[PDB]
This record gives C-alpha cells, structure tokens and sequence, in this order.
C-alpha cells in the first residue's frame, strides 16, 4: 500500500521465453494435426535453443565481474538448456524427443529471485515438518487400516486391501473429495467424522508452518535489503540505535525509471519518499531537481493537503517510501528533527518556486 | 467488539438495485414461461435504467463542491449504467439483449468503499504473488506432465494428451475434487501424494499474502481515519507523542443517527466513549447534553459497575468507543489524567442529577 | 500450555440431554423398525420434556439474586423448551410432530458461554463481512454468467440458463468439487483456473476476518477476566503501571476442584501458580496450608528441579498459572521483588518442614 | 533461515524400522501373490520383533541414570511391542494374525520428540475447541435437518432419513465434495450457499486455534530450551534484565557433529553464531580453535563481507546462531559491547593469522 514498484520487475527475456516457449510443446501431442503448423512451432524451439544458445555465451564470458562469485546455481541449467534438447534430437529420433521441454522449467527458476527466499527458511524449520509428515504418516494408516477392517467383505472390488484404502484416506483427509469408492455401511461412514475435522486441524498448523516464518523471512527481507539506504540520507547521524529497528520493518524501497510519474501534483497526498540515488523532476517554475539524498512529502503530511509539485522520475531513482503514522511517528519520535522539516516546510514553500 | 455501527452502511439506493435488479435477468433465460411477467421485469430494468437515469444527471451536475476532486472511477459506469442497455435494445432485436445486465453489477463496486482499500496493497505486494504464480506455474506443468507419462497407453480418451492432463493437475492440486478422470495404475496415484501436500502448502502462502498486510491496511485504515478526532477532544494537550501511536490502533470510530440507543441503564456497562461531535441524551433529572468534545464511562469503569444513565443519540454524533484495558492503559500511562477522571467521577454523580 | 483446567467444564446437565436427546429423533424417522423401541425413546422425550419442566418452575422461581438482572436469553427457550413439544404432541397428530426436535439445539447455547463471544466481535468486524459478501455475490454472476455464453448450445439441460451456472460458480469457488455438470470446451475450461484461484484468495481473507479480531476478544478475555484476581495479591502495590498490561495476557486463571491434584511431586517443575482464593494441601510433615493469597514453584523455578511438594487441591481454589519466562520477566523486570522470592526460597524449605 | 540443523535429527532406528515395517504388511494382503516373497517378509516382522526385542532388554536395564525418571511413555509400548505380535501369532492361527501391525505405529511416536509439544496445549485451549465442536454439532443438525424437509419425497432412497442427511451435511460442509447425492429441488440447493460459507467461516476459526498458541509455544519452545545457553557465555553479566527477553525469541540453538562445516570462506556472510560447547576448525595458518564460549562473523557484520575463514566442526558442537539485525539490536542496545566486537574485529584480523 505505501511503495511505487516500476522498471520491469518481470524484466529478463531468459525467463520470458518459457511460457511461449512450452506451449509449443501442445501441439505435435495431438492427432487429427496438419503437418504445417506442426513443425512450423519446432522452430520456435529452435528459437528458443538458439536464443539462450546466443545467450549462453555471452553469459560464459563470465569475465565480467570477476573477483568472488557463486555461480553453480546459474549456470547449471543453461548448459542443460541446448544439450539436453540436443542430445535430444537424434537418439530420440521419435517425435516424444519434444517431451524434453521439461528443462526450461528451471529457466524462471534460474533468475528467479524470491525463489532461494523459500529454501533458506526450510532448513531451519522443517525439524517441525517432519515430525508433522510422521504424524501425517501415523493418521494416515492409523485411519487408512480402519477400513479394510470393515468393506473387504462387500466391496472387494474397491476396498479389497490395504493401500487401496490408503487411496480413500489422504482423499478424503486432504480436503479434496474425488467420489470413486465410498462406504455404504454405518460404521466406515462414522469415521469420516473426524478425519476432516483432523486433516483441517493437521493441515491447519502444516500450512500455517508455512506462513509462519516465511512472512519473518519477507519481514526480515524488508530490513536486510533495507539496512542499506541509511546512512546515505544526511540527517540520520541522530537517530537513535533503537529507532531504527522500528521503521525500516515498514520501509519497503523500490525502484521508479526515468521518466515515468512519481507523485502528480493535485492528487490527495498520501505519502513522503526518501530519494537517496538519482534525480527527479520536481515541477516547478524553477525545477527543484533534487538528486541524491533527498525527500518530498512533509508539505502534504504536516498540512494534510494534496501534492505541491508533480515529481516525475527525472531518472533511475532507488526510492523508499513512507506513510504518515510511520513519519508521525518520527515527528513523534523527536522534537529535533520536526525542527527542520519545520523549516523545511517553508523553505521549499519558498524553494519550490525561488531555487 | 468495542464499537456501534449505526446510520444505514449499506445506504446508497444507488447500489441496491443491482440485487433486485439482475434477479430479473432470469425469468427471460427460461423456456416454458409465460409472456405476462416475462415483460413485467423487463419494466423493471427500464425502471432502475429510468432510475440511475433520473440520478444520472444530478450528477452530472458535479457543481457540488466543484474545488479538486477525481471523479473519472465513479462516472465512468453510470455513463455506461443507460447507454449500454439502450444500444443494446436495437441492435440485439433479440431478447438476449437483457444479457447486457453484466453492467450494474459494477454499480455496487462504484460507491464500495473498502473495495480501493483491496487494490491499493496488491500495487506494492503482487512482487510475491508473481513469483508464486509463476511457481504455481512451474509447479502445475512440473506435475501435470508426469502423468502424460503413464496413462496416455490406456486412458487415451482422457489422458491422451497434455492440457487433459494440466485439466487435472489444479483441479487435484486446488483442493477441488471434481471426478471425472482418475488414474487407475499405481505410480500415476503415488503422484497425487505430494499433490495436495503441495498446492496446501502453496496457498498456505498465497493467500496469506492477502491477509497478510492486508490486516495491515485496514489495522492501518483504522488510524488513518483516526488520527482524525484527536485535537478537537480539549483534553489531548498533554499526551505524550509515543502515547497516541498505542491507542489510536484501538480505538475505531463509528456513527450513530439521532433517535437511536447508545448505552442504555442499567445494562453491564463494558465501555466508554469520547464524544467529539454532535449532542446526546443523556437521560438525568437535568438531561446533561453534552454535544461535541465529550465522554463518558469513567462512572461504570472505575467502579465496574452498570450504566448511570441511558444515553440516547440525540443528533447525529461521530463517536469513539473504547473498551476498559486501553482505558485502564491510560489511568496507568498517567496519574495526572486519572486526576480529572476522578473528580469527574465525582462531578458526574453530581452534575448528572444537578446541571 | 500454561493452566490446569478442572471441575467439570461441560458441567450443566441442562446442557448434556440435548445429546441423547436428539438422537432420540432417528428411530422414528425409519421404515420397517419394531415398534417396541419406536415409543420406548419417546418416552425419552417426555423425561427431558420433564426433566427441562422439573428444572423449569425452579429456574421461574428467579427470585434468587433478585437486584439486577438480564435473563432474556437464558428463559426464552425454557419455555419453548416445554411447549414447542407440547403444541406439536396435539395439533401434529401424525409422528411428525418429533420434528420438533429442532427446538432443544439452543438448549446448548442457553448456557453457552463462549458463544456471546462470538457475537459480541461481528458488530464492530461485520463492516467488512459485507464488502466482502458483497464482493464475493460480484464474483459469483461476475464468473457465473461467463458460462451461460457458452454451454448453453451443447449443454442446454445443465447450462441451459444462468441460475444452473450459479450452482456450478460457488461449487467450483468454495473449494468443493461435487462433480454433476463440468464442462467439455476449451475456454470454459479455461475460466475455471482463476476460480480457485480466487476464491481460494477470498476466503483467504474472508475466513481470516473471524479469527483476526476474535482471537483479539479471546486474548482479551484473558485480561477482562483477570483484572480480577489482581488487589488481592498482597504483593501487588508495588508493580508498576505498565508492568501489568504485559503479564495479564499470559496469565490465564483456571479452577481446581477439591481433593484433585496441583503439582505432583519430583514430576519435573515447569510452572508456579498464585494462588488467591481456596486451600491446598501442601504435602509436608507441617502441611503447609496456604489459603486466599498465596503461591508456590519459585523453590523450582529459580533452582530449575523437580517439585518439592505434592500439592493437591484441598478445595475448590481459584488458580492463576504461570510459566517460568514471564516469571523470568518478573524477576528480570524487578530487583525489589526476587529479593523476598530469595528470601521465600529459603523460608519455603525450611517453612516446608517447621510451620 | 538463520540455523544449522545437522547430527541426524531423525536419528534413532527404534524409530526408523515402522516405515519398512509396515509396508510389509500389504503383500500379504493381496490374491493372486506367490507363496515366495509372502513369507520372506514375515521374517522381516521377526527382525524387527526381534530387533526392538534385542533392543528390548538394554532398555529394560533401565539402571542408566536411575536417579528420577517417568518412563511410563517410554517403555509402554516397548513391552507390547513383541507382546501383541506374539499372543498374536497363536490364537489367530489365519494369517490375519499380521493386522497387529497397528502396534508399531507409536513407536515413531515413542520417541517423537515434538508430539508432547502438541498434547501439551490442547489442555489449556480445548476450552474453546468444545464450545466450537458443540458449535459443529448445532451447525450440523440444524442444517442436516433443513433437508429431510424436502426431499424424503423424491428422494426416499437417498433422503429418506435425518442420519443420511447428516451425510450429505458435513460432506457438504468440510470442503469435500464426494458428489454422490446432490439436490435437485430449488430451496435445497439455495440452503447450501451458506454451508461453505458457514463451514469455512468456521474452520476458519477451529484450525485457527491450533496454529494460534502452538506458534506460542514453539515460539516459546525457542525460549525454554535457550534460557539454557546464558550464563555460559562469559560476556552476559552486563546485558540488561530485559535485553534477553528480546534475544532469545530469534536465538536458535542447534547442534553441529564432527567434521561438518559450518562457515565455509568466501561464501556471503550472513549470521553470526555463539559457541559454548565443543570445538572448531577456524581454518587459518594458526587454527584458532574456539572452544566452549566463543563467536565468529563480526568480521564479517560489522563489514558486511565474506567470510574470513573456513569454520569447520572439529567437534560435536552444540551452537547457537544470529542474523545482522538482532546483532546490530545488540550494538544498537548497547555501545559498551561493540567495544570488544570493535577491538575483536580488529584482534581477530590479527588473532586468525597469528595465535
Ligand atoms: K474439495
Ligand atoms: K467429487
């Protein structure tokens, strides 16, 4: 609710082509085909094999940057990428070499970030997973033998055995509800009782095991990504250590391009940023062109009113954001520092229009 | 928990006729029926269309408080509210012009407050759920292939094919269940155990996500509205700065028309109010109206006792509410107001009964 | 993890029979069934009938405590409890009249605390229940009418008009999966990947809305409650203001009956109580009898071993419970008053021992 | 994301042998199966029979650590571990004999760690999950009994009964859909546009309660056993009374075995840890072997940069862990202690090459 995300988040065309790239899987899986578009699409793999094969190169020109890199994770699958549809081709001379579109799947995972966000909390909580997938284990032949007790007599057929009836347990404990076997007597029927009233209650911590750090993880992201941008901004050399901790779980900083809208004059003010790398357009007649190091806000917070100036992304500025609480916060914070944004409150009444 | 909505939420006409409005939709989708009310509806429509209609250009009279204003989300459907049905009675000679009721039904959504409260957060919290949804991707293609695998031998009628098999990929991933098509071979339903462990744990995030800050938002939402009704109490000169950003996440305010109940004799009394705008009655041998900047409980809260007075909302009041805790927060974040509540727990007893 | 809950929580007997009671219902409902047990149980009805009716003119006899009192809710159905029954045994000469066992379920919530919690919440929370519900009757014609476009022609008698496609809209949002009518085409197929999608994001927030603020009630019930038990401490002018609002939360009071078992001892010490209200026995050559005010598990705590005393529950005790971190506070948020536990942890062994 | 799980957590094989334990029950299960592999596994049983029996005995010497103890748990199924095979064996002469494989299923759970910490709440919270469960029991005859009304007529053989309703009832209302019988009246298929609303509102809850204080207590779990892990430490006589409650609710502890790594150099920096067991291999011309009560990474914190030497676990080493923010919570709360992490990060700069 309080950040501007802009510049291309789903930016690299290495992840882009997958989705085009494996719905040119569909069509050779289906008869009644005409040949035409059948092979017209083999191309387009081709395409995509030669893309990131003119790609791979010049990412194996790995001289870039080369002082301390780890760059197994990256580079794993693009040598995949081409060898694997390659070795492909010939051996699997049978048109089924096309079922090797199950590589580029990992090509949003490679630049994928947010993605090594999920493994990092894993090895630290899944002591708890386990001891739960027992106990997923324990409830599930704990329940699955309940009924072989009962419906091998008069449904053999279904619940002749034991996993046969494992398959009717986790369908009906995990929430799902297929409709292939189900009982007819009274007694297998009273189980289900507590089976989704227990996998609701099973799945209720497991999930929630899920969510529960993860969200630290992110809560956590939002300071370690965010840690930076501290001392860059001029005034923080009186910040107190223990007020920092407070703001920055809401900071949350993001990126605008040049050019595009950062605050149009006129809307209802909702917001102040820190600029700390870049520069702006603050419209005005003289333009207050504020570079590295910088803030807009405090004459739309303090007074409660729309925008003074359309600040426009004059260039690649790495913003932050800010709501109001948080900033009256801050003014709440301290005396020291509402001093100048006091003053600063005029000033760039005056600064805005004068230079 | 700790507050009266009162004074019609849902009180726009402007959004209710929607529900009457598409009901009428059906009696012209059915064979069989008589042509009688088959028309008597199509009046109907022709009356909340004659009737947005009638609003329509009162509002197109936007004279009212013409000073700054964005007006272009809640025009732009009551222009499309008449003229979408109209070009469509011509054109569609045919009844399934009535299929053009897909209209009002944003009607609604115009006056929903609390519906910009949804799409303002997903503009700074979507980065997740792209990278979610692309692993819900990878993770839907990533299973639904495995079964193509298998059962294309002997399920060629279903699983002849790979979107057959995506078909059941979410349908078995997202808790669904519908059953048409299920495995019959071993290895293919081993495959279904991972499943809904999976896409729990997938949506054990993903809408999380959601609730996540949007409990934020709308805990958010409850002092942003809220750091409103703050200077006007003639009390609040001397709270500390820290004092306010504690309390305010409690405190929610809401209306009550005049005429209506607000805490009647004699019942538990469990809370207070602060009184900011508007006049009471407050039922005493000398009724003791007391209009805007104003409170009461501190009679019933400090001695825990029942209402000393059924107070009526005489006017229109903006009120607060607060429950004891915070209340008791207060008497001991401070003695020195506690002072004044004391003695207005004595004041009261007296300027109750006297003036 | 904290409290010993004792002395018959699902006390009442008032409250038990509605189980056995309505049981009672099924036998009739059958056909071919003996009429030797058919009347055998409607006999069963007559006991609660009068069993509800000999407790009935003792609770009409509310003269008891007769000062201030809301018992509305609590005699309305004691009424109907006997004459529901009784204007159906005559008018319903036909065995149907047992299908006025609808009428005991609320003899549960009669004396259902824990329910008023319920509804206490939804009066300040419902505000959004109904955007929502709004928003989810937006996404039900919003996704149902998309249908009715397209299977009509090849579906006409199940898609054969839109309220059928409603049916087909929340079976397929609220995460069910009957399966009676799916589609056969490509781009209905297509509609249904945004639909668990969705509301499985709408329940994501809308089930989330209930426990949000209610465990807020909840833990707050735990402090609306025990504000109680707090003067009595003789200990307790000294503790600081806000020192309270931390520990209230965690301090959970339960009841012990008489003769039943505190804290076993040499079982492994986890926890100390405050005992306020009640008796002991503190099993020891001097049977340390501590009554109204008092406390044992520092010996334990502070030293980290096992119990020094069998306490058992001499009689009907109002316990507190606590474990060791929050004491940790105590004694961390507190030099003056480990200074007497120090002492107390000495006096208490040799006070164990000597009176 | 901030510790290192090592040392074989799903170590003991008294826990290990159910999984392939139990799988030998199916072949037995199945017609059509040769007399060969029928009987190898029956063995299997006897090895695992007789392997807890060889274990058996040295548990049985349960003169280890005969001090104070409660192995009641423990040793419970143990004895009937190779008892109920065994009595099993005889009077079941028929090969069913094998179905008291449900025996071993606890012995995962015998020594399940984790387990206790589930039992250990519900008698604190079930106060709430009964009133909910008679609350799932209003919801579901009160509903159950909405269709008996209505369909008996036309659907005797499916619903022509209150129990068979009550089928169809929680079916309908625990997310499954079987889809076995479904309405085909109007009012009956209107009732259940609540029940998902309703049933989802109300696991909305009922799951809720366990993740609710099961995050408390494994929240808590993090406390108890790391107020362990303090005193060790020869630097904490200074840190504040309140500074550790903070602390400890990040502060992991787990446990590394020989020889694995632990920092390895050049990897990015990210955490700090707390020795206080045990030995390292600080990989430097001098080792510097840190012993018990030591740290490492403030050359790495305070300059944010790669690891400066290849920390490997010489021994068993029972380790703490910290991510930057929690530490730099620490050189914010304090700047007596940055002193020594200044002077340490400049020691061990010459301290790692030299002694
Ligand atoms: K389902
Ligand atoms: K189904």
């Amino acid at each position: 609710m309080s950040v501007l995300p802009f510049l291309r988040i789903y930016a690299p065309l290495n992840a882009v082509l997958a989705a085009p790239g494996l719905l040119a899987v569909a069509a050779l899986t289906i008869p009644d085909m005409s040949g035409r578009s059948r092979l017209a699409l083999a191309a387009l793999l081709a395409v995509i094999w030669g893309a990131y094969l003119l790609q791979l190169a010049a990412t194996l020109l790995k001289r870039r940057a080369g002082v301390v890199r780890d760059r197994t994770p990256k580079i794993a699958i693009d040598v995949l990428a081409v060898l694997v549809p390659l070795a492909a081709f010939l051996l699997d001379g049978s048109p089924d070499w096309s079922l090797y579109c199950a590589v580029w799947l990992l090509k949003p995972l490679r630049d994928s970030t947010f993605f090594p966000v999920l493994g990092r909390v894993l090895a630290n909580e899944a002591r708890n997973l386990i001891g739960v997938t027992t106990l997923f284990g324990v409830v599930l032949f704990a329940v699955a033998l309940a009924a072989y007790v009962i419906e091998r007599d008069i449904q053999p057929e279904k619940f002749g055995s034991i996993p046969q009836a494992m398959w009717w347990a986790v369908v009906t404990l995990s929430t799902t509800g297929y409709g292939d076997t189900i009982p007819q007597s009274f007694a297998g029927r009273v189980l289900a009782g507590a089976v989704m009233m227990s996998g609701i209650g099973i799945f209720g911590l497991w999930a929630g095991i899920l969510a529960t750090g993860f969200y630290q993880e992110v809560r956590r992201g939002d300071f370690v990504r965010n840690w930076q941008l501290v001392a860059a901004v001029p005034l923080f050399q009186k910040l107190g250590p223990a007020v920092l901790v407070e703001i920055v779980r809401a900071l949350r900083a993001r990126t605008v391009p040049a050019g595009a809208v950062i605050c149009r004059i006129g809307e209802p003010g909702d917001r102040m940023f820190f600029v700390v790398e870049g520069s702006v357009s603050v419209a005005t007649p003289n333009p207050v062109e504020l570079g590295p190091g910088a803030f807009f806000g405090e004459m739309a917070l303090i007074s409660g009113e729309p925008r003074s100036a359309t600040v426009s992304a004059a260039t690649t500025v790495s913003l932050l954001s800010l709501h109001s609480a948080d900033f009256q916060m801050l003014c709440s914070s301290s005396p020291e520092i509402a001093e100048i944004f006091r003053k600063t409150a005029l000033e760039r009444r005056g600064a805005a229009a004068s230079a």
